[PDB]
């Protein structure tokens, strides 16, 4: 069988665990991945969607069809409805829900 | 996030940099105001 030239892999019928000398580990199979590289980056991966993070701190899920994202900054987000640090729910309308309420109850 | 937050609490309280969702879907934004609440005073 062949060998290669650089790498401790691990294997299986269809199952591979495979760790290069740079960090970088990966377990892979015919419809899933999770990968965890050298640089900050993990990219748990499925056919049906996919979540990663990256080295900026950043967390998003792969919904295809959505977005659980969350940026460096903090802001979490959501289809482009956003959610900043302050807590301002801003509605991917532009409506905050505290300018709202003020022009009520005037 | 190192920036923000997309925590679940034990009893499912969905949060956000302070903004929570009830279990009951309740969204109260981190200033304190509930989405029906202010939607009473309206409509009045």
């Amino acid at each position: 069988k062949a060998i290669h030239p650089d790498n401790v892999v691990l294997e299986n019928d269809k199952a591979i665990i495979t760790l290069k000398p740079d960090g970088d580990t990966s377990l892979q199979n015919p419809k899933v991945t999770v990968e965890a590289l050298a640089d900050g980056n993990v990219k748990i991966s499925n056919g049906t969607g996919e979540f990663t993070m990256s080295p900026s701190g950043e967390i998003k899920g792969g919904n295809r069809g959505g977005s659980f994202t969350l940026q460096p900054s903090g802001q979490l987000m959501c289809n482009g409805a956003r959610i900043t640090t302050s807590g301002r729910i801003i509605t991917a309308n532009g409506v905050d829900m505290d300018d709202f309420y003020q022009k009520y109850m005037s």
